[PDB]
Order: C-alpha cells, then sequence, then structure tokens
C-alpha cells in the first residue's frame, strides 16, 4: 500500500511541512510499527502541547541515509570507472522490514544512483546493456529473474519497485531484456520467459477484447476504424506520493479542471518516463494543462510491436508456430496502426497521434526514432527521420528531447542516454550510419568532458555544447559503454573518448 | 501478496469462461480456485488454443464451488439453529483463490453468497447478540478490525473482487454493539481501527477544491464537505461480468469506463440497481451513481463522527472529542440543507449534476432519524411521508418506483425495516415504527409457514417473495437477525413470542 494510504493525513502533513528538501525521502520512510497506530498515536499528539513533527517522525521511523558521498580515485579512464562502480550500484534487498515502500526482490539488482534507490524498468534495460557489455551476465540475468517475479507477483512490471510505483510501469522492455539475455543463453531464455512476456502483454492489452471503436480504457485504445493501440496510464488519480507538495501545487493553480484529471495526467507521463515534456503539455508554460491520456505515443506502440515480435519469436522457440502466426498477425496489425496513425506525412516524420483533436502530432521529438529502433517504420520513412534528425534534433552534445525549450526535464536543451541509444540503433538498421555515428560521437563528448571535470557520470546532458542533478548513473553508463564501443575499432578499444 | 481480482489474475481466460456462460451464475467462475499459477494457467491456455475443449480446460485447472431444517421449529427456533449452518472458517485460503482469509468464523448471508458482506453482517451481528452468540460477535468485530488493518478499508466483502470497493458502513455501529455487552473497552480498543476507516472515506479530503469531488469525497461550492459511494476501478465486476458488458455495450456513445464504475459504485451502496441513482429507472444504462450524494451514507458518516466522539473520549482525550464532535455538526448542517427536500418534505439525496436536492422519496430517507441527526419537526414529517408513500401490507417499500431492479418497489429489505423502525422509534415515532414492524414480521412469518425458509427479500404489496440476475436466495443473514430483534419488539420483554402472533 503506498505511504499516502497507509498514514493518511500524516503523509500530507509531513510532505507539505517539507521536513525533508526531498519529497521522496518521507516516501521512503520506514515505519517503526503499525501505520495504522502511528497514525492514531499522531491524532492523539498532534494537539498537544508542544507537539513537535520532526521529533514525532524521528520517533515512529528509519528514515533513508543522507550524508554519504561516492569518492573515486584519481585519473581513471570512463570505462574503467563505469566498469568498477557496478558492485556500488547494486542493491540486495530479498527481504523488507514490514510497511517499508521499498519492494522484496529475489535476486541482486542496479539501481540508477543518487535518490533513486530502487530498481526502474526502462532504466534497467540500457543499463543490462552495460552489464552485458562488461561481462556481468550473471546480473543481467538476476535483472531478468527480478522482473519475471514482479509480473508473476504483480501482474505488471512497475515503474520502479516501490508501493508508490505499482499503480503504473513503465516503457515496456521486458522482451528486449529476454531478447538480450538470448543473446547469451541461447533459445532457452526465450522459453523460459514466455509465460511472463505473455502475461505483460496481458497487463498492456487488459480489457481490449470488450472495447468498443472509439474508446479507451486503461492502456488500450481503439480507434473508430478498430485500429488497436496503446497508450500511458496510472490506476490511481492523486498526488504522487514521491513528489506530493509539487503535484498539489500543480493541480490548484488549475481550478477550471478536476485535480483528478490533472494527477491522472501527471501520474500516466511518469509511467511514460518523460516526466516531464512539451510533448503532453497543451500549453509549455503550464504543467497543469498536460493531457498524457489523450496522446497516443509512438514510442509506446513501437515498444508494443517489438513486444508482439518477440513473442512471436518466443512461441516459435517453444515449438509452437501457430501461436507464433497469431503474434505476427498482432504485429502487423500494430506496423499498419503506426504506419498510418502515428506518422505524419505533411511533415514528414513520426509523431504520437491525437485522441482529441483526431489527428496526428505535429511536434516532432526524440519518441519519434522509434519505429525505427523496432524495424517497423517503412525503409523511406527511415530515411525521411534521418533528415528530420539532421534538421531539427542532432546537436553538439547530443540528440536533443525535443525542440521545445520548456523549462521541464524531457525537452531540450536536454539529452537522455536512453534517448540517444534508441536513436543511433534506429537509424543503424537503416545504414544511416552518418547521423548514428554523429549522435554517438557527439553525446560521447559531452559524458566524456563532464567526466574529464567531474569525476563523474549524470542522468542527462545539455546537448547545445560539450530535484538536482542526480550521479551514477544507470542508463547514462550503460549507453556510453556500447557507444565507446561503436566509436573505436574493435580491435582496439578505447577507454576514453578521443579528442579528434 | 493479495491475489488480483480474478480477471486480472486469468487475463482474457477469465472473459472467455465468463462470455461462453458455463455456470448459469456470473458468480460460479468468481470464485473458483486455480488449481496452479495462474500466470502459468494462462500461458497453457494461449498454447491449447493453438492446438480444445474449454470447460474441460477448465475442469482440468480450476476447482469450482460446491440443508433440511429438523421437524416443528418456530421461527425463532428456526434461525436460532441456523447460526452454524451459516458460519464458515477461513483462516487460510489457497493460493490465488478469490476468498479472503479472515482470522475467525464468521456468519455469511446464505446461498451464493459464500463470503462475510460488510453491512449484511451488522444487522446478522444484531440477531447473533439478541440469541446469546456474544463470542460470534466479537469474532465479525475483529475480522472486520482485521480488514481494516489489512487492506485499508472493509471491503464489500472478503473477496479479491470486492477489494476496490467498501459498503454502507457500518464497522462503528458494530463496535457500539459490542460496547453494549462489553462496556467502553469496545471503543476504546477499536479507536484506531475506527479512525482509520474515517480516513478511508474522507480520503484526499486535505487538498479538495470547493466544487470538486474526488474518490469517497464530496465538496460543495458552500465547502460542504459529504460523502459519495465509489469503487477504485472501473471495469465489469468478475461476478456479474457478462451483465455488466451488456450494460456498456447499450450504449456505445458514453465512455465505458464511467457506466462500470457507475455500475460498482451501486453495488459499493448495496442497492445494486435502483431507480435511485438512475436517470431512467427503466434503463440501467442511465445510472450515474457517482454523480449522488447519498442521504443514508452521510447519515451513516454522521453516525461514524458520533461514535469516534465517544471512543475518543472514552480513550481520554477529550480535544479530540470536540474534534469530532465538531466535524458531526457540520455533516448534520450538510445534511439538512442538502439532503432535505422542502418543497417535498422529507430527506433525500443530493444531485451534483443539477446542482439540486432529488425530489425522489426512498427507504434511504429514513437514515437520518435512525442516526439521531434530524430535527424534531422533520422526523414527524418522515412519519407522515412514510406512512403515506412507503408503507405496504408485506413492510416498508425500499422505493414507490416498480422498475423491475431490486432494490425500488415492491422489494423490501429487511436492513431497510429496521432502519426505518429504529429511526420512528427514535423520535417516539411508536405507531409507524410498530406498522413496518408488523407488517414485514406477518410477511416473513407466512413465507415461513408454508415454505420453511427466510430469504433476502420479500414482496410488500402481495406478500410472498420472488427483479434480479440471479435466483432468490435462502438463508437468510439480516432477514434472520432483524427477524429477531422484531420479534422482541412486538411482543412483551416478559412473555415473548417465538411466532409472529396473528392477531394483533
Ligand atoms: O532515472 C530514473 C527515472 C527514469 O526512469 C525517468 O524516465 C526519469 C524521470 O525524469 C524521473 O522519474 C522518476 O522520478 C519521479 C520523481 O522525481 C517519479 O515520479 C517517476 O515515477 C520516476 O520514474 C527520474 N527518471
Ligand atoms: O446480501 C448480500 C448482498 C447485500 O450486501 C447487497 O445489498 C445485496 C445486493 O442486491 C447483492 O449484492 C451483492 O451481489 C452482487 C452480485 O450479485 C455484487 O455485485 C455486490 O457487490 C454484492 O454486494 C446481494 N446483496
Amino acid at each position: 500500500q503506498p505511504p499516502d494510504i497507509l498514514l493518511g493525513p500524516l503523509f500530507n502533513d509531513v510532505q507539505n511541512a517539507k521536513l525533508f528538501p526531498d519529497q521522496k525521502t518521507f516516501a521512503d520512510a520506514v515505519p517503526n510499527s503499525d501505520p495504522l497506530m502511528i497514525l492514531a498515536d499522531y491524532r492523539m499528539q498532534q494537539n498537544q502541547s508542544g507537539f513537535d513533527l520532526r521529533h514525532f517522525v524521528n520517533v515512529n521511523f528509519t528514515l533513508p541515509k543522507e550524508g554519504e558521498k561516492y569518492v573515486p580515485p584519481e585519473g581513471q579512464s570512463l570505462r574503467e570507472h563505469i566498469d568498477g562502480l557496478w558492485p556500488v550500484l547494486t542493491r540486495s534487498t530479498e527481504n523488507t522490514e514490514k510497511w517499508d515502500s521499498l519492494l522484496p526482490l529475489p535476486e541482486p539488482y542496479v539501481v540508477p544512483g543518487g535518490r533513486f534507490r530502487e530498481v526502474y524498468y526502462w532504466d534497467s534495460y540500457f543499463t543490462m546493456l552495460g552489464l552485458a557489455e562488461s561481462g556481468h551476465w550473471d546480473k543481467v540475468a538476476d535483472m531478468v529473474a527480478n522482473f519475471a517475479h514482479e509480473i508473476d507477483t504483480y501482474g505488471h512490471i512497475p515503474n520502479g519497485n516501490r508501493s508508490y510505483y505499482l499503480s503504473r510501469s513503465q516503457p515496456p522492455f521486458f522482451a528486449l531484456m529476454v531478447e538480450l539475455l538470448a543473446q547469451h543463453e541461447g533459445d532457452a531464455a526465450l522459453k523460459q520467459y514466455l509465460p511472463q512476456m505473455q502475461k505483460e502483454y496481458a497487463y498492456w492489452m487488459d480489457g481490449v477484447e470488450n472495447l468498443q471503436a472509439g474508446q479507451q480504457e486503461k492502456r488500450v485504445v481503439k480507434l473508430q476504424d478498430g485500429t488497436l493501440l496503446n497508450r500511458y496510464w496510472d490506476d490511481r488519480d492523486t498526488p504522487r506520493p514521491e513528489s506530493w507538495v509539487e503535484d498539489i501545487a500543480t493541480a490548484k493553480s488549475n481550478p477550471n479542471r478536476p485535480a483528478t484529471e490533472i494527477y491522472r495526467d501527471l501520474r500516466s507521463a511518469a509511467a511514460s518516463g518523460w516526466d516531464f515534456s512539451s510533448r503532453w503539455m497543451d500549453n509549455p508554460q503550464q504543467l497543469n494543462t498536460l493531457r498524457t491520456t489523450s496522446i497516443v505515443p509512438v514510442d509506446l506502440n513501437s515498444l508494443m510491436f517489438k513486444m508482439e515480435k518477440i513473442l512471436a519469436r518466443a512461441s516459435k522457440a517453444a515449438g509452437d508456430n501457430a501461436m507464433a502466426n497469431q503474434y505476427e498477425t498482432l504485429a502487423n496489425a500494430r506496423q499498419k496502426g503506426i504506419e498510418k496513425y502515428l506518422w505524419n506525412d505533411q511533415q514528414g516524420w513520426y509523431a504520437d497521434y491525437d485522441l482529441k483533436s483526431h489527428k496526428v502530432r505535429n511536434q516532432l521529438t526524440a519518441a519519434a526514432l522509434f519505429p525505427l529502433y523496432v524495424n517497423a517504420a517503412a525503409k523511406d520513412r527511415a530515411n525521411k527521420m534521418a533528415t528530420a534528425t539532421k534538421t531539427h534534433l542532432l546537436q553538439p552534445g547530443g540528440l536533443n528531447t525535443t525542440s521545445v525549450k520548456s523549462g521541464q526535464q524531457w525537452d531540450a536543451p536536454n539529452g537522455w542516454a536512453p534517448l540517444q541509444w534508441v536513436a543511433t540503433e534506429g537509424l543503424q538498421n537503416y545504414g544511416q550510419k552518418e547521423v548514428a555515428m554523429d549522435i554517438s560521437w557527439h553525446f560521447l563528448t559531452n559524458v566524456q568532458h563532464t567526466y574529464d571535470r567531474e569525476k563523474k557520470l549524470v542522468e542527462k546532458y545539455d546537448v547545445s555544447t560539450t530535484y538536482p542533478l542526480q550521479d551514477g548513473f544507470g542508463w547514462t553508463n550503460g549507453v556510453t559503454l556500447k557507444m565507446l564501443d561503436l566509436i573505436c575499432p574493435k580491435e582496439q578499444p578505447c577507454d576514453n573518448v578521443p579528442a579528434t
């Protein structure tokens, strides 16, 4: 149960009082006794002469640790810095105290770094690429097994292993994780995790059998002509426990709209990974105008395509050819849907589909490379995507997330490792090597420059040239390894990005 | 972890079994127990579809759910003898079972209702208490406290598919019932759980802006705080799967999620279904439950606030007692202003769409008298309105609208008979209170005499029994409890009756 439900008005009071400078801190606090009895105790004590809320919290909760700082040794190469960090980013939480928001996992896992003290769904894929690249297949397998277990226990992979992340998933990479493990383990891996891949697919498509044309429900939309696509959705319609005061302030700033609708769209953008972006906003100046759930995402639907293709491949590997064909049929239908509703023929680029206006959007964002990444894109449209990339999103320090400098995280001038890799790999898929290399060199140069000065890798980079900023950093480390390998000869690998 | 509801657990397999109507009751497969991990059952299902007999597949992979009274019992004896028959003890359940474990024995309503029910349990516990079974009463209070502890609220019943909603809140009244036997020990003991339940009903209230609603709370333009019925999910009910899909399918121009939310929220109200929630009582696809502020729910919330004040005082916190008292006072004002119809002269629900008190008189209108929130003059008008519009030869009518739905004319339901009787008695309206009691009891006795059963509800217009999508069920928990209480009321304390007298 998430902390706001467990603790009631007590959670609200502590978050609003801003006892801790991060709202995630009290979301991660561990009750020392039954939260129902803490709430009862709080109600009695709170109006007592001299009641101190900070003292009450200290007495009734164990808080996250806060004073510590990682100190790398001097002058290690970029590659050695990353490679030696894996144990540091690894957590082992097979059992948790009762009432901890942290959810137990059977095997060790890598977390992104800093305040992100839990496994993240889509981060873990790019992280696992790094682990695999540097020969840590056992950690890769541990993490696949963990996610399989979450599917088994919760019915889906939560955004992270926190009670307050249970209400949503994230960009789905599990099937791609199984394929990554199969690179090492062969078809055995596809066979072992077929039931879990199927159950995750059931999650995303839940309710589709009874969904009528022109309606949406949970993570599924059916257009008027019957086309089936997915959207991001969270099952709750309240402030995020981890961003409690920010979300309340957002909704309060637009009393013309039901707060429940704003909370739903804030939580659904968090499910998208892109919390937040002009991509979801009617007005980039005002977060209270986001309408995430009314938007059909081109990246999510690309990922669904890949999931359907992988289900077909795993079915075939298990010896069920008829079932493999069924998944191929679903994949083809998805591909047609992407090509019809998620391609903007006037601009010549992929884009989201707007359910309110019943048209494909004009806005170009880095999500538009996803159809290339998953091999859904027609060849001529992949070529158009290379042009659009160079014209609009390629910047000196890497691939821009969007061309709108809104002040939000998933927008210009911010470059995010996962997006760099998806773009690089999708362009390579279609022989657009020049643009793919430009992204890799520009982003890697940006990573090296920050590492040179600060001896760290961080969650995101400003591409204009080459909560506070977080360090580690899981997906940055993974993508860097992969790109470093790409830009230097296989037989003469580099440990730092060449100056020229 | 608590299993997800059966539709989530089994993915499309559930949908397929329900739609195929392999079983004549939709509830039957909702209560099926998987013989292995549903994730693996679903994988097998998809494989076996590509290589098939659904019924046989279900037979292999699930275990499906499975009385002759003694000779010559009086009505009272039959009821007292039935308590063990209706008792279940489920401290441990199988993995993947939709049945949720409870630490103590519990009485269930009867028939297809093979689990404990929230509001039924109060009326049932009145019967248990009346006939000396205080141990069972304490068991059931403990079970509900445990559910609040474990889930954060009391679900509609102990089934995974009921977890997304509660029911008309009687827990605080159950605690007061135990307190009648134990003294205030019961209040002190269950104060934390009574507080946790209030937090559930009021969840989100601190941040709710005027003119908006969220979950179970509404805040009107002037800041007035009231509650509504709500279910956290927006899909067909597993236990009524094909019926609910048909309902939504019948108006494809309204988002199906709204219709599902309103169907589920009417089941949260206990009154699934009623003209009360519907724009047109003849058409179920017009229900709009979550836009209606219910007078019965808010009466019960008033009572909860009152008991919380009493319990707080028992625990020695007068400051907290005073706070609950202030909340109760605000609720009373809210009831008198927004849930009383002065045109008609009766309590009624408030409509959030038209921003007006509703004109319909239903049995829910007696709740303010039951909980002692009503002004004396208004209680007197309610007595007249009851006598004029709702009193029928076989008991108190649920509404005066014969819609074809269960919570409407000509159906009479035990809990509503008792609430009306007690409400009227609280304001000295003895004549109407005794009329309800004598009429309902005569109905119950007549059916008992010929059919040797008590059932879920009665025809108050014709007397006898027999809307609804499942057959009339027997037992029957709340009917038996209310019958005992009313039997005691209508005969002298010192010369009690075992059958309802044929002559007043
Ligand atoms: O690197 C961790 C996560 C990543 O998964 C996500 O795309 C990116 C996002 O900017 C942040 O999201 C996390 O934090 C939020 C609170 O700050 C949560 O509400 C959100 O659910 C969670 O994924 C940091 N990022
Ligand atoms: O006596 C058991 C229940 C009682 O709690 C409720 O008021 C009345 C209602 O008419 C039926 O409700 C139950 O069954 C439905 C399915 O037939 C469920 O959807 C509902 O959630 C459940 O309370 C029988 N009654």
